[PDB]
C-alpha cells in the first residue's frame, strides 16, 4: 500500500534492468556481467571469461568505458572522462594485450584524447588529439600524424565542430574506416568565420574570478561552418614521413552556397557514400564515389548522384537516411517518403534513373523506421505498421527475390507485454536479440534467426516485477482521438485506483517539436510516475501537428512557421481531455523543456485561459537564438528575402501580457551551451517590463540537461512544490 | 481611511518636496521653478528670472542638467545622458552665452563627453573625453589637449577607473581647478595589471548574440590600479602646442607598496594638500604642497607632512576627513578621533609637531559628522550631540577666537518636527539655509548668519501635509536598548493603529555594514510605509556593533573580522524585539540588500531558529569576491601571512545546511557590476549541493540597484508576495 515517493523516482530506488551486449561474430557476443566481460555462444548458453573482475581496477575506479579490438587481440581501457556538450568528451586510454597478457606501455597514446576508435578489422587505431588525425597500424607500434591543420575552436580534423556535434552527425566522431581497412576518411570543419557566443562559468567558490567559456556557434541566418572531406592511405604510412590525403569535393549543385555533409557510408573498399544537404534543407545530394587504381584519384560520376527532395518541407526527419547497400554494392535500399508522404524503403541502382530512381518494397499509411539488416537475401527493419500503433515499434522481415514474404518476427511473441522493440543481429544476423520495451516490464530475449526459436530469456525484470507487487504503481492508457477527421494519439499516466467519476489534476508533458513522439508504447518510471502515484496527477502527452512518425502530411504541417499549430492542438488536446471527464478543468497545468518549454511558454502566453500554471525548463523563446541547423530546417532564414515574419510572430515575449493570468515558472542552466539563457533572460525581461509577476530559478554551472546529481535532484523536488503550491495541496 | 498601498509607494503618489538651491555669491542663489532658473535674493524674497520656461526646450526633452559659471556669464546644457557606474556617465554639453544671448556654436566640446567643470572663477572650462585632459581658457575659444596617455580602461587622466570611482573618490571627477585658476591639478590611473570580471549583457530582444562587458576590477587582495598626480599650468596654453604638466610624487613614507590617492584640496594658488593612503588603510599621510616660482616645481617637505593612524582598526569613516584651512592657510581643521575614540574637530599647523600635531576643539562622547564652514572668526559644523542622540543632525557654530562660544543654531527651532538637518551656507555664510528632513514632514527654511533671523520659509511640504490626512501613515519609534551596558539605538515602523496589546510580524530592514547607520531621525515615504500602513507588519532596524557614529570602540569592533558581531547583533535585536512583548515570535522576517544582503543570508545560516525567513539582494557571499579597497579596509588581505583564516570563516555558502530550516528569496542583477552575481551563483549552488530548496529571481540587465521603472517595481511586487506567503498572509 505503499505510493511511488518523489525520492524512489531521484534515489532510483527500483531498478529496470537490461541486457547491452556487444556481437563479436555472427555466433559470439560480449555481455558485462559483475564487472566482467563474457564471452557467450548465441545457440548454447556456453559462456566464457573475456575479461577478469581483475584488470579493471588497475586504474582502480575511473575506468569509464572498454572498446575490443574486432580480432579480440586487444582491448582499449578508457578513463579520466570529462564531458564536454552532448557526445563530445576527453579521456586517457591504455592498450591491454590479451595474448601477451599485460598492458602495452610503449608507444602509448595522448593523455587527453578527443576520440578514438579501432579499424573494421585488424587493431588498427585512428585518434584524434589537439584537433589532429593520428593512426597506429598497430598497438605497440608508433604513432602517425595524418593532419597538421588542427586548432581549437577553429580547425575540426577527424571531430565536429559544436553545431555539426550536436544537429548532423548526432557524435563527435567524424572519422571513417573503410572495409578492409586500407583508407581512412575523414572531415574537417573551419569555424572561422562563425560567432561567438560566450557565457560565464563559476567553479568552486575557491576560483576568485570566475572563468569565461566561449563556442563558434551559429544562430539562426549566421555564417555556418565550412567543411571538406578527405580519404588517406593508410597502407603507405610506413615508407614515408609525410602522406598526402586526397579529397572528395561535395557535387557541383551544392558547392553554389552554403552546404552540409550529411551522412557518410563505406560500399566497398574502392567505393564510399556521401550525402550532402543545401543549408535549405529543401534539397539533398547523395553521389557515390569510386576510387580509381591508376590515377590514384576519388570520382563521384553526376551519373551516380542521386537526388532527393519535398516540395511539402524538408529532407528526411531530423536528416537524410542513411543508405544501405548489397555486397556487390550494385544497389542500395534506403528511407525515404513515397508519393503519398509516408517514409518507406526503395530500391536505387548505383546509377541515377530519369524520374524512376526508385522502386518502393513498402507500401502503406504507417512508416519504416529503420533499416536494421541487409542479408544476402533479406531485409530486417523496424516499422510501427502493426495494430495502426504509430506508437509502436516492432521487427519485420522481407524477402529481397520476393516481395511479398514480409513477415513480422516480434508482432506475436508477447503481445500483452510488448509493443515497443528494439533490435540487435548478429555480424550476419545468424541470431538476433529482441528488446521488449513494450507497455509491460522490459523483455530481453534472444532468438536464431534461421526459424526464429527463441533460444533463451536474457533478461524478464522479475526482481523489479517482485518489488513493485508491494506499491501502488499508476497505469498507462495509449489511445487517440480524432480531429478534422484524422486520428491524433496520446497517452495518459493513470494514478492508482483511478476512478472515471471523480476529478483529477492534469498535467501535460511536452515537446511537440518537428518529428517528435511523447505519445508511445514505452515502458518508463520517471517523475510522471510519482506525480500520479503519490500526488494523483493525471500526466499526458498529445503528438499533435508536425510530428510523429505518421507522414509528411502531418509532420510538415508546421514547415516554415513554428509556434503555430502544434502549439494550438495541444491546447485542443487540453479541451479534448476535459470533454473526457475525470479532469478538474480548474486544475489543469502544461510543463516542457527544450522545444516543449517554448510551447509550454507559447501556451501559458495564449490567453486560452485552460491552463492553471506551468513550467518552461530551458526553453527556446524566439528562433533566431537558437542554432542553425535545427532552426532553419524548419523557419528557413530570418531574413525579409525568406521567413523573417514567422520568426517574429513566434517570440515568447511577445506574448508576455497575457501571462497576468498564469503562475508561470521559468528555469534555467547557467552553464547551457544549448539553449543560451540569454533565451530565458530574454523572457524573464520581456515579463517584468510588462509587469507581469512569475518565478524563476537558475541552476549555477548546470548544462542544457541540468544532470549533476544534486542539480537533478533540486530541479524535480522543485518543480513538485510549484505544482504542488499550483494544485493546492501540499 | 486608506492605507498607504504598494502603489502609493512605487508610482510615487504623496510626492516629499525639498528646496534645492545654488549659492551664486554670498547672497544670492538660484532655483528651478517650474523649469525657470531664478535668481533669488536671500534677505528679500527679491527674486528675477535667470533662464526661461524656454531656452531648456531648444534641445527639447533631454537636457538633462546644467551648471552656470561662476561669473554667470556664460550656462552649460547637458544632454544625451548615459550612465555608466554610480557616478560616472556621459553627456554631450552646449554653451550658452547668456550675455549675447544664444548657443556658442564655434568650439563646440566632444559629442561624447566624460566629464567637465568650470574654473571656480572665470569661465575656464575642462573636460574629459575619450579619457584625456583638455581646456578651453573661454567658451568661444578652442580645445587645449592636456594629456595623450589616455586609453580605455588601461588609462585614466582626470576621472576614476572603477574602484576609485566607488570606493575612494566617490564621483567620476578627478580633475581640480586651483582658485584663482592658474593651474589645474588632475590624477591619473594605470589599470594595466588589474584583472577582469567579464559579465554578459542582452540588450533588446533583437540583439542575436548577447554582448559581453568586461572591467579591470580588482578584488580583494588582486593587483590595484596605480596613480600619479600632476598639476599643469593653465596660464601659458596660449602660447605652446603643447604644454609639460608637473607632477607630485606621493609621499616616501607610502611608496614602498601598493597605496592610494585619498584627497585633494586646494589651500591658496600656491599650495595644495594631498592625502595618500597605504593599501592597509592602518596608516595614511597628509602632506602639503607649495609651489616654487623660481624652480617651477611643486615641493612636498616632510616638515609639512602631517601622519594619521590608527591602532584599533583603519582611518576615517570610509577614508580620512577633508582638511579645512584658513585663509592664510597657516592653519587647518581636521575631523579625527580623539583619545577615547570620538570623531571630533582639530587644529593643525602647517608644520607637524613631534606628538602634539592637535588640539581638539571638540570634546564629548558624539561626533562631528563633518565641517560645513570656516569663517574669518567662526567653524560652522553639523553633530550629533544634541539630546544624546547619535541618530540625530544639528548645525553648531564655534567662534575661533573663543572655543566657548559655541551655539546651536537648529535644536531649538521646531524640536518637536526636526531633529536631523542638512544645511547650505553662502559663498562667505552671510546666510545659510536649513534642511529640517527631522522625524517630521521636511522643512526648508533660510536663515540670515548674523542673528539667525529666520527670513522666511522656503518650503513646508504642507501640500503633502494635507494629503497624508486623508490617509493611515504608520508611526516611527526611535529608542534604544541596551546589551552589556551600552546603549545600542534602533528604529521601528509602528502601523497605524499600534495596540501594544496585540502581535505583530516582524521585518528586519539590515545594512549593519562598517560605520552604517539604519536608526536615525529621518523622514522616509519608502517600501517599509507600506509594509506597516496596509500589511500591518512591523519593520525594524537595529545598529549593532561596528557602526553609526557612536565612537571608534563600537565601528572598529568588527576590525579584520566581518560576518561576525554585527550579524550576532543583529540577531539579539530581534531577541530583545520579542521580550518587548508586541512582536508574533511565529512569524519574524529578515531582508537586506548589498551588504545587508549578506547579513541577511548569514542570519538566515546561523540556525538560531529566531527567523523564518528571508529576503537577500545582490548579497556579497564571501570577501574574496568584493573589490579590494572596501574589503581590505576592514578585512585585510586574503593571505595566510594576513587575515585568510577570517576571510574563509565568514563564507555564506558554508552555512548552507542550516538553510534548511528556512524560507529563503535570493535576488540578483543580471548586469550587477559592484556586486558581480557570481556572489550569489556561488550561494545557490552550494543550497543545491546541500539539497536545500529556496527561492530565487535574476533580473535580466540590472545594475546593482535594479533600479530601472520596470524592474523596481517588479521586485518590490515580488518580495512582497513573497512575505505575503511567509506570514500566512495575501
Ligand atoms: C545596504 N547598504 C549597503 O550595504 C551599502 C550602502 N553603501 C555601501 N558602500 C559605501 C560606498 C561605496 C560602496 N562600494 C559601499 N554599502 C556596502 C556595499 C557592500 C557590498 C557590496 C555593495 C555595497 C554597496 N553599495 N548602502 C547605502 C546600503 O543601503
Amino acid at each position: 500500500r505503499r505510493t511511488y515517493t518523489l525520492a524512489d523516482y531521484l534515489k532510483n530506488t527500483f531498478r529496470v534492468k537490461s541486457y547491452s551486449l556487444r556481437w563479436v561474430s555472427d555466433s559470439e557476443y560480449l555481455y558485462k556481467q559483475e564487472n566482467n566481460i563474457l564471452l557467450f555462444n548465441a545457440e548454447h548458453g556456453n559462456s566464457s571469461i573475456f575479461l577478469e573482475n581483475s584488470t579493471f581496477e588497475i586504474f582502480g575506479d575511473s575506468i569509464s568505458d572498454y572498446s575490443v579490438s574486432p580480432d579480440r587481440l586487444f582491448v582499449l581501457l578508457e578513463y579520466n572522462y570529462v564531458k564536454q556538450w552532448r557526445h563530445s568528451y576527453t579521456a586517457s586510454y591504455s592498450i591491454y594485450d590479451l595474448n601477451k597478457r599485460q598492458l602495452i606501455t610503449e608507444e602509448k597514446i595522448p593523455n587527453n584524447t578527443q576520440w578514438i576508435t579501432w579499424s573494421q578489422e585488424g587493431h588498427k587505431l585512428a585518434y584524434v588529439w589537439k584537433n589532429d588525425i593520428y593512426v597506429k597500424i598497430e598497438p605497440h607500434l608508433p604513432s602517425h600524424r595524418i593532419t597538421s591543420t588542427g586548432k581549437e575552436n577553429v580547425i575540426f580534423n577527424g571531430i565536429n565542430d559544436w553545431v555539426y556535434e550536436e544537429e548532423i552527425f548526432g557524435a563527435y566522431s567524424a572519422l571513417w574506416w573503410s572495409p578492409n581497412g586500407t583508407f581512412l576518411a575523414y572531415a574537417q570543419f573551419n569555424d572561422t568565420g562563425v560567432p561567438l557566443i560566450e557565457y560565464s562559468f563559476y567553479s568552486d567558490e575557491s576560483l576568485q574570478y570566475p572563468k569565461t567559456v566561449w563556442i563558434p556557434y551559429p544562430k539562426a541566418g549566421a555564417v555556418n561552418p565550412t567543411v571538406k572531406f578527405f580519404i588517406v592511405n593508410t597502407d603507405s604510412l610506413s615508407s614515408t614521413t609525410t602522406t598526402i590525403p586526397m579529397q572528395i569535393t561535395a557535387p557541383a549543385s551544392v558547392t553554389t552556397g552554403d552546404h552540409y555533409l550529411c551522412d557518410v557510408a563505406w560500399v566497398s573498399e574502392d567505393r564510399i557514400s556521401l550525402q550532402w544537404l543545401r543549408r535549405i534543407q529543401n534539397y539533398s545530394v547523395m553521389a557515390i564515389c569510386d576510387y580509381d587504381k591508376t590515377t590514384l584519384v576519388w570520382n563521384c560520376p553526376t551519373t551516380q548522384e542521386h537526388i532527393e527532395t519535398s516540395a511539402t518541407g524538408w529532407c528526411g526527419r531530423f536528416r537524410p537516411a542513411e543508405p544501405h547497400f548489397t555486397s556487390d554494392g550494385s544497389s542500395f535500399y534506403k528511407i525515404v517518403s513515397d508519393k503519398d508522404g509516408y517514409k518507406h524503403i526503395c530500391q536505387f541502382q548505383k546509377d541515377r534513373k530519369p524520374e524512376q530512381v526508385c522502386t518502393f518494397i513498402t507500401k502503406g499509411a504507417w512508416e519504416v523506421i529503420s533499416i536494421e539488416a541487409l542479408t544476402s537475401d533479406y531485409l530486417y527493419y523496424i516499422s510501427n505498421e502493426y495494430k495502426e500503433m504509430p506508437g509502436g515499434r516492432n521487427l519485420y522481415k522481407i524477402q529481397l527475390t520476393d516481395h511479398t514474404n514480409k513477415k513480422c518476427l516480434s508482432c506475436d511473441l508477447n503481445p500483452e507485454r510488448c509493443q515497443y522493440y528494439s533490435v540487435s543481429l548478429s555480424k550476419e544476423a545468424k541470431y538476433y536479440q529482441l528488446g521488449c520495451r513494450g507497455p509491460g516490464l522490459p523483455l530481453y530475449t534472444l532468438h536464431r534467426s534461421t526459424d526464429q526459436k527463441e533460444l533463451r530469456v536474457l533478461e524478464d525484470n522479475s526482481a523489479l516485477d517482485k518489488m513493485l507487487q508491494d506499491v501502488q504503481m499508476p497505469s498507462k492508457k495509449l489511445d487517440f482521438i480524432v480531429l478534422n477527421e484524422t486520428r491524433f494519439w496520446y497517452q495518459m499516466i493513470l494514478p492508482p485506483h483511478f476512478d472515471k467519476s471523480k476529478k483529477y489534476p492534469l498535467l501535460i508533458d511536452v515537446y511537440a517539436g518537428p518529428c517528435s513522439q511523447k505519445a508511445d508504447a514505452a515502458f518508463r518510471l520517471n517523475w510522471a510516475t510519482y506525480l500520479a502515484s503519490t500526488e494523483n496527477i493525471i500526466v499526458a502527452s498529445f503528438d499533435g501537428r508536425g510530428s510523429g512518425y505518421q507522414g509528411d502530411k502531418i509532420m510538415h504541417a508546421i514547415n516554415k512557421r513554428l509556434g503555430t499549430l502544434e502549439v494550438e492542438d495541444q491546447i485542443e488536446a487540453a479541451r479534448q481531455f476535459l470533454k473526457m471527464g475525470f479532469v478538474d478543468s480548474k486544475r489543469v497545468a502544461i510543463w516542457g523543456w527544450s522545444y516543449g518549454g517554448y510551447v509550454t511558454s507559447m501556451v501559458l502566453g495564449s490567453g486560452s485561459g485552460v491552463f492553471k500554471c506551468g513550467i518552461a525548463v530551458a526553453p527556446v523563446s524566439r528562433w533566431e537564438y537558437y542554432d542553425s541547423v535545427y532552426t532553419e530546417r524548419y523557419m528557413g532564414l530570418p531574413t525579409p528575402e525568406d521567413n523573417l515574419d514567422h520568426y517574429r510572430n513566434s517570440t515568447v515575449m511577445s506574448r508576455a501580457e497575457n501571462f497576468k493570468q498564469v503562475e508561470y515558472l521559468l528555469i534555467h542552466g547557467t552553464a547551457d551551451d544549448n539553449v543560451h539563457f540569454q533565451q530565458s533572460a530574454q523572457i524573464s525581461k520581456a515579463l517584468v517590463d510588462a509587469g507581469v509577476d512569475f518565478q524563476a530559478m537558475w541552476y549555477t554551472d548546470e548544462d542544457h540537461g541540468i544532470a549533476s546529481s544534486t542539480a537533478h535532484q533540486h530541479i524535480y523536488s522543485h518543480m513538485s512544490h510549484f505544482l504542488q503550491q499550483c494544485f493546492s495541496l501540499r
